[PDB]
């Protein structure tokens, strides 16, 4: 226990645009955080998504859960092969994308369970991409 500096997982984030430079191109797949991006674990992140639209929780952490879906998909789908998959995988994340950042606008209750129909949305989102990737 501590009364004084009371911050629990307190990070030092402290870069001011300095960790935003080269992101725009790519250097290394070896090196590059999105080539690790495996199958399995774009669904295992997906899964989240759909538990997390079924139990109650709150705006900030269905937002921030859904969020990393975006770098895992925007990395992973021009490495589909099918290009029928390929474009329904890129409607389903742009859809996505827009239900997210509509949502974290549109919350108002901030924590009640089925307050939004873009829950549902994001429901029908996840439940695309991950059947995307099973065809």
């Amino acid at each position: 226990m501590g009364h004084h500096h009371h911050h629990h997982s307190h990070m030092a984030n402290g870069a001011a645009g300095t960790k935003v430079a080269l992101r725009k191109t790519k250097q290394a797949a070896e090196k590059i955080s999105a080539d690790k991006i495996s199958k399995e674990a774009l669904l295992e992140c997906a899964d989240l998504l759909s538990s997390a639209l079924t139990e109650p929780v709150p705006n900030s952490q269905l937002v921030d859960t859904g969020h990393q879906l975006l770098d895992y998909c925007s990395g992973y789908v021009d490495c589909i092969p099918q290009t029928r998959n390929k474009f329904a995988f890129r409607e389903a994340v742009s859809k996505l994308e827009l239900s997210l950042q509509e949502l974290q606008v549109s919350s108002a209750a901030a924590g009640v369970p089925g307050t939004n129909p873009v829950l549902n949305n994001l429901l029908s989102c996840v439940q695309e991409i991950s059947d995307v990737v099973q065809r």
